[PDB]
């Protein structure tokens, strides 16, 4: 299997073209791999494949380090993009892609950063999925230790987004793993914490389903700042910072596209036997 490595904020994924090889593998094989000492060391796999809608470029499958399939990454798509590109797969500026779940297009700037159209967050509890009685701009959130409140969102993966005074001296280490894992979410959830500086301008860190705190969520903090918007703390357009560094991010509102912009780099390219 030839692959490359790549990183979106220090977010590191290994990347597999899937449409000139046949590729395959089981959960164990992904968390041997996944693996920092003993296998290649990273956070999420991605594959381009073929599209199934032949009107698209490619299809894009994602693996957390867990060995868990799921169907969205931001920074991933964004190394996505950038792989395709450099690879000679496509030398569209526009690249459509499908996932699991809707259709993404990915914009290859000319500053070399990669704009994406994650598509519009999606609400309704049942498809995030999520446990609610209905749809509210807050939810609570029992754990053992404390109550807490979150806006709850899809951006293809689930997300909760916990509000904080102060992102340094949150409690992600323990209200991490157990907002991951939580209950009300039978897939379980991506849990952010948040903490606004002013309407324009968050930090965030992320607990990632599968793969615990990374140092860069590009699906979380378009979650974060879709949550923002819509409990009315947020205007459109927000930088977030990350342990990794920032992305913008740029919704409309309900019915528009939600566009995520940052970085994505190549380190190097390998070969291994599974
Ligand atoms: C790649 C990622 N950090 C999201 C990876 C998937 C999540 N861990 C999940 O399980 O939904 C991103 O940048 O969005």
């Amino acid at each position: 299997m030839q692959f490359s490595k790549m990183h979106g904020l220090g977010n590191d994924f290994v990347v597999v073209d899937g449409v000139t090889q046949n590729v395959f593998f089981t959960p164990e094989t992904i968390r041997r791999l996944a693996n920092r000492h003993c296998g290649i060391g990273f956070d999420q796999l991605l594959i381009v494949e073929a599209p199934y809608d032949p009107e698209l470029d490619f299809h894009y499958r994602i693996f957390n380090a867990d060995g868990s399939e799921v169907s969205q990454c931001g920074n991933g798509a964004r190394c996505f993009a950038r792989f395709v590109t450099l690879k000679g797969l496509t030398n569209k500026k526009d690249i459509s892609v499908s996932t699991q779940k809707g259709n993404m297009v990915l914009t290859v700037k000319d500053d070399n950063q990669i704009r994406v159209n994650m598509g519009e967050p999606i609400w309704e509890p049942a498809k995030i999925p999520f446990t609610a009685n209905k749809f509210e701009k807050n939810y609570i959130l029992r754990t053992d230790i404390q109550t807490v409140l979150c806006g709850a969102v899809s951006m293809g993966n689930p997300h909760c987004v916990v509000q904080v005074d102060d992102i340094q001296t949150a409690n992600v280490e323990q209200l991490g793993p157990l907002l991951e894992s939580h209950e009300r979410f039978p897939e379980r959830v991506n849990a952010g914490f948040m903490q606004i500086i002013n309407k324009e301008h968050i930090k965030l860190r992320v607990y990632e389903r599968g793969a615990g705190e990374t140092q860069a969520c590009g699906s979380g903090a378009c979650a974060a700042v879709a949550v923002g918007i819509m409990q009315g703390l947020l205007n459109n357009n927000v930088q977030v910072d990350l342990p990794g560094g920032s992305l913008m991010i740029e919704w409309n509102g309900v019915g528009h596209p939600l566009y995520m912009t940052g970085e994505a780099t190549h380190i190097y390219d390998g070969f291994i036997t599974l």
